[PDB]
């Protein structure tokens, strides 16, 4: 059966921004006369007791797009907070009073087979797992190959330190009480959903680690927020179009490596690059801040663009055969992350400007403009033709978020060989499935 209403940001199960299906399309509530007994409406529609607490402007994340109900007032008795009555009419309203809920949930009492160890914060450690070796009960580690923010987030899911903000593979600066010092499980990977590290796939007790630096274990550090990041969709939607560039203007961006392959044998005083361009504009709509992984030693100058780059693959960038394939060769953009705008009277922080801090601030976004050296897919190689046109942000999860369900944004693109229409833009999970489907067929 397909649900009416769900909750997205937010660390716990059973918190955070309420969101609803209207015209197969997912959309937010504003949060004028949102109240306690409509709150509890949706706890009780998602199986949860009753809201704590009717949570106001949008303190556990925004949405974008639809704002779809408003002055919800619900009697209590509803199946099912569609049926309440509600304000159509959502014109005054904006994406920083997106409601939410603080449902009331049980809580899997303690945690005695999981714990963080070692560290001056409780909101970090090496984390190991108890388990039995030769009659006693020991406490070991987990191998840190391929150990990911994903696996982070379950594990502080599951010992309610709320989100991940980092995961480390090797872990060799911290102490804690006695171990045993041998890896106990490994190979884990985790879908994101896990409600306790065991229920990740990893191999069982045939717990095959590497030899290095990764058999010291892996550590998490955990925070009760996170940035969420949105592709701005209406956005690569207005911005679309094709540019035949001579090649005497792309020297910087060939260097750059911005171009499809085909570029080195193109002729630079006399030639084409057929380019769809478009502008990214990325919000953060998390919890807290975005920031880059690293600090200003791993950020790489961007010659074309005369400012540093934090994030080596921010996006990918791909054209597509509907099927899936990549029918263009696509792109794996690197970007300068800063505040350009923000959302009512919010203070934009971060700049790029002089070797500045970098990072997009709750409530604002970052736009690489359409005429920005490599805001494109070069395109020159592909045949016209009925084709999907897809972003990525974060692609490699690099970084820690609320959501990643909405770092996928995909348009419908009928290409002519001579111009193209892009269609039906829109962030992946803000459609109904059965609509997720008409858009391929
Ligand atoms: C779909 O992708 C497959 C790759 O297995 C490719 O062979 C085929 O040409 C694609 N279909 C079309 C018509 O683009
Ligand atoms: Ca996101
Ligand atoms: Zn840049």
């Amino acid at each position: 059966e397909q649900p009416l209403v769900r909750l997205r940001g937010g660390a716990y199960i059973g918190e955070g921004r309420v969101e609803v299906l209207k015209n197969g399309e997912w959309g937010t509530v504003c949060d004028d006369k949102w109240d306690l007994v409509s709150a509890s409406v949706v706890c009780r529609e998602l199986g949860f007791g009753s809201a704590k607490e009717a949570v106001t402007g949008s303190r556990l994340g925004q949405g974008i797009g639809p704002i779809h109900l408003n002055e919800i007032q619900c009697t209590g008795n509803e199946k099912s907070i569609i049926d309440c009555k509600f304000n159509a009419e959502s014109q005054g309203c904006n994406h920083e009073e997106d409601a939410g809920v603080r449902c009331n949930t049980p809580a899997m009492g303690l945690q005695k087979k999981l714990r963080l160890n070692g560290g001056r914060n409780p909101y970090e450690g090496r984390v190991e797992v108890l388990v039995e070796r030769q009659g006693s009960l020991v406490w070991g580690m987990v191998c840190g190959q391929n150990w990911g923010i994903v696996e982070a987030m379950v594990v502080c899911r599951q010992l309610g330190l709320g989100f991940a903000s980092n995961a480390f593979q090797e872990t060799w600066y911290w102490h804690g009480d006695v171990n045993s010092n041998k890896v106990v499980m490994s190979g884990v990977k985790c879908s994101g959903t896990e409600l306790s590290l065991a229920h990740c796939r990893h191999d069982g007790e045939d717990v095959a680690c590497p030899q290095g630096g990764v058999q010291y274990g892996a550590g998490v550090a955990c925070s009760e927020t996170a940035p969420d990041l949105v592709l701005n969709a209406e956005m690569v939607q207005q911005t679309t179009y094709l540019e035949d560039r001579p090649m005497f203007l792309l020297q910087c961006a060939m260097e750059e490596n911005c171009l499809s392959a085909s570029a080195a044998q193109t002729d630079p005083t006399t030639g084409y690059r057929r380019l769809l361009r478009f502008s990214s504009q990325i919000h953060n709509n998390g919890q807290s801040d975005f920031r880059p992984k690293n600090g200003r030693h791993a950020w790489i100058w961007h010659d074309c663009h005369r400012h540093y780059h934090s994030m080596e693959v921010f996006t990918h960038y791909d054209l597509l055969n509907l099927n899936g394939t990549k029918v263009a060769e696509g792109h794996k953009a690197s970007f300068c992350l800063e505040d350009t705008e923000c959302e009512g009277d919010i203070q934009k922080n971060y700049e790029c400007a002089n070797f500045g801090d970098q990072g997009i601030t709750m409530g604002c976004w970052d736009m690489y403009r359409h005429d920005i050296d490599c805001q494109w897919v070069d395109i020159t190689d592909v045949p016209p033709g009925d084709y999907l046109f897809q972003v990525v942000i974060n692609p490699n999860f690099e970084v820690a978020e609320s959501d990643y369900s909405n770092n996928i944004m995909k348009c419908r693109s009928r290409y002519d060989g001579h111009r193209i229409w892009m269609y039906n833009c829109h962030i992946g999970g803000s459609f109904s499935e059965e609509t997720e489907k008409k858009f391929e067929h």
